[PDB]
DNA sequence: TGAGGTAGTAGGTTGTA
DNA sequence: TACAACCTACTACCTCAT
């Protein structure tokens, strides 16, 4: 079979413990403790003296070799103490930063093709590789005629035992940069208007924008207060300042929004953060070009990682420190167990499903007990073309035919629908302001005769005139009416087309068809282990200071949606308090009750981004109701990566493919072929619980196949992955009430 | 938004070592 | 205390075959 590994290299040798220099900072300036700034003074004392390094822990400042103690900096003075030989198995942050400083430090003295160095390093863990490699192993510079520059950010993070070996995490991540500055694309008069910028001098945190131009040159005394080149000669920046020319001092002021103020800087200075959206509007040739190279098998970062450790080679300062350039055999060798796990059962009207696609050709498990009328909100100047979509959509869900004929591939009477094209509701609605589109849903809610609604919106891309998808379904899910919805392109794929690149668009309006309207298309006819139902929770941090309250849902060992549940009283901060677990976990005792009429003997409590503690609320409160309970965090978003080996020869790897050690367990979930990039996995945590991980991953994989509105799987489980589409849409759920229709999907 | 995945890029907290 | 993981938002392609 093909085993699993991770982007992990072992470094050949072993670190020694070595004479470091023990230096204490006093506090001399306005600061009071040193903590503060020891990562500020830290980087002070590295800039002071030929880059010699300098390494924090909480206390005591560590130099390997001896600097010459200064104390002419303004508000810190320093203090060496003594001078001893420090122990590697009590220091384990210590000597990782100091193999990642010396493999900093040596890949900093590499050049390729003569004048260019390869990596511009800042001493940190981001090595940006100047130079790419590409697909046929040749190690070539690819810049855009327009100015663009694709690099790769190398992030290295080696961490080193209690023997001496080091371990070398390592993470491609192709990062986009340019040559040029906004004052460049102002001389051939490129519309700075529109544009993520970053300055690369002031490294504020904020979603700096270009804001206007007027016409004044930066040699003249503005509203900063001066002349802002004297405040760059006044910021300890005047080798900056020094440079630049007499056309450069015709340099016209660009101003710029930091989040929170108005910022006056010479447009010399910065340069935007060219994203895929500034690739694809400005040179969309070099998109199609870079899309082989920054989606991404594990065969090709491979490539790049072994060209990146052989240039590394050997460092003779840490005691001959090669790296090793193949991967892992297995990840036992680095502490983790793998293994596979087997695909779920699935069940439809009639049984077992052979694959996620024969549900429409037999039929599907839970139809909710009614009719369902729909609803047809269409483009003016797209009416037949809609209506050709629309028939199309209804004669598949009630007639079991596509475009008039009858295919065997698809069952009669899947969806329950009352549909008549010369009775029903069509309404077309022109794309205009956003009010059109208010007055335009509540002219199809007014009328009692319609239970759900498809809107022809146009498509995501297309700037001018803009979507109708968001008021639209801020509308319908406060309405409490669920709306599948069709941008204009897959209009015209339906209509135009004479293959089945509509029918599978088809099928996906089906699965969400179903899904909206609070049907279940498929189960598993066994979830593994005794189970009776499932919790899953998600907290939202988008901005600063904003936290996004809980949302709670259940499931059973079928995995069918019972209910999702949002707790009525707001949360305090980030961690939730107690009276919202306790009117989760009491509703969801009731809603198991209402729809069983007994008691859970086992729940498998799915939890996103919170902390191990809140957890003797769960021991308590399940000891008063002694149910045995098991608490399972899924970390959704890793930097880790998974790959996949064939004799040598490795690749990404097959979906239901985990990797454990513990508590802690990283799986792959989705297949993704080659050419397509490389499957982001996930990690999975458990803080209390009584199972072993097998059973608990595999009702993680068994509802990542449960996806309700794809044919295709979520990467994500659906009870974190469900919980996590409501703390997005937090405004689109009812408050405090439960509810079965899935209005997300 | 068909629909999910990849990828980027910006931006924040705070948990476990 | 730090700080590496964790979150979050938005696009761009790309393929879906029973
Ligand atoms: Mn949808």
């Amino acid at each position: 079979v093909s085993n699993l590994t991770v982007e992990a290299f072992e470094g050949i040798g072993s670190v020694n413990p070595m004479l470091f220099y023990q230096y204490k900072v006093t506090g001399k300036g306005k600061y009071d403790n040193v903590y503060k700034i020891i990562k500020s003074a830290r980087y002070k004392m590295h800039s002071k003296n030929r880059f010699k390094p300098v390494f924090i822990k909480d206390d005591k400042l560590y130099t390997l070799e001896k600097l010459p103690d200064i104390e002419d900096l303004d508000f810190a003075n320093i203090n060496f103490v003594k001078s001893e030989v420090l122990s590697i198995e009590d220091n384990m942050s210590i000597y990782g930063e100091v193999v990642e400083y010396y493999i900093n430090l040596k890949l900093k003295k590499v050049k390729v093709l003569g004048k260019y160095p390869k990596y511009r390093i800042n001493y940190s863990k981001e090595i940006l590789s100047n130079t790419l490699l590409t697909r046929e192993l040749k190690d070539e510079f690819k810049k855009s005629n327009k100015g663009f520059n694709l690099k790769r950010k190398f992030r290295i993070s080696p961490v080193v035992n209690k023997m001496g070996k080091v371990i070398l995490y390592l993470s491609c991540s192709a990062d986009f940069s340019t040559n040029k500055n906004i004052y460049e694309m102002l001389k051939e008069g490129l519309e700075v208007e529109g544009l993520a910028v970053k300055s690369e001098w002031s490294n504020i945190s904020g979603n700096l924008v270009i804001e206007s131009v007027l016409e004044t040159k930066i040699s003249e005394p503005t509203s900063l207060g001066q002349s802002l080149i004297d405040y760059y000669k006044n910021n300890n920046q005047g080798y900056r300042v020094k440079d630049f020319t007499d056309e450069d001092l015709n340099a016209n002021i660009v101003n710029v929004r930091g989040n929170k103020k108005i910022y006056m800087y010479i447009p010399h200075a910065l340069k935007p953060i060219i994203t895929r959206e500034y690739l694809a509007k400005n040179d969309p040739e070099f998109s199609k070009e870079i899309e082989q190279l920054i989606k991404m098998n594990m065969n090709y970062r491979y490539e790049t990682l072994k060209s990146f450790v052989n240039d590394i080679g050997v460092i003779e300062e840490l005691n001959n420190l090669s790296f090793k350039n193949k991967y892992y055999e297995d990840v036992k060798l680095l502490g983790y167990s793998s293994g596979k796990i087997d695909e779920p059962v699935l069940m439809g009207a009639k049984g077992i499903i052979k694959n996620k696609m024969q549900i429409f050709s037999n039929g599907f498990y839970k139809l909710p007990e009614g009719k369902v009328r729909f609803g047809v909100l269409y483009p003016k100047e797209f009416d037949g073309v809609s209506r050709k979509a629309i028939r199309a959509i209804y004669d598949f869900s009630k007639e079991g035919k596509y475009h008039g004929e009858s295919n065997k591939y698809i069952a009669e009477h899947l969806i329950n629908v009352e549909f008549n094209p010369k009775e029903c509701i069509f309404e077309g609605y022109e794309l205009g302001d956003i009010t059109e589109y208010k007055k335009a849903a509540l002219k199809l809610n007014n009328y009692n005769n319609v239970d759900f609604v498809i809107a022809i919106v146009p498509n995501m891309s297309d700037e001018e005139i803009e979507n109708s998808y968001n008021p639209f379904k801020k509308i319908w899910a406060e309405l409490n009416l669920p709306s599948q919805m069709i941008s204009v392109k897959t209009a015209e794929i339906f209509a135009n087309s004479r293959d089945n690149t509509a029918l599978y668009y088809l099928h996906n309006i089906v699965l969400g068809i179903l899904g909206k309207i609070g049907g279940i298309p498929w189960v598993v006819k066994d979830m593994k282990g005794d189970v009776d139902c499932f919790v899953g929770l998600d907290v939202g941090t988008r901005e600063k200071g904003i936290h996004y309250p809980a949302c709670s849902v259940v499931f059973d060992k079928y995995g069918k949606l019972i209910n999702y549940y949002k707790p009525n009283i707001p949360q305090n901060g980030e961690k939730i308090n107690t009276e919202i677990l306790q009117e989760i976990f009491d509703k969801v005792l009731i809603s198991y009750e209402e729809e069983n009429g007994a008691y859970p003997k086992n729940i498998v409590i799915h939890r996103a981004g919170f902390s191990r503690e809140d957890l003797d609320w769960y021991e308590n409160y399940f000891g008063k109701k002694n149910i045995k309970f098991n608490i399972i965090e899924v970390k959704k978003s890793t930097p880790l990566k998974i790959a996949s080996i064939n004799e040598g020869n490795i690749t990404n790897p097959e979906k239901g493919s985990y990797i454990l050690r513990g508590n802690k367990a990283y799986m792959v979930t989705t297949d993704i072929k080659e050419n397509l990039g490389s499957p982001k996995p996930l990690k999975i945590e458990k803080s209390y619980g009584d199972i072993d991980m097998l059973t608990a991953l595999s009702q993680i994989y068994a509802l990542t196949q449960i996806h309700v509105g794809a044919t295709k799987s979520l990467r994500l489980p659906i009870t974190t992955g469900y919980a996590d589409k409501i703390c997005k849409a937090i405004e689109f759920i009812p408050q405090g009430r439960v509810d079965n229709r899935l209005f997300f999907l």
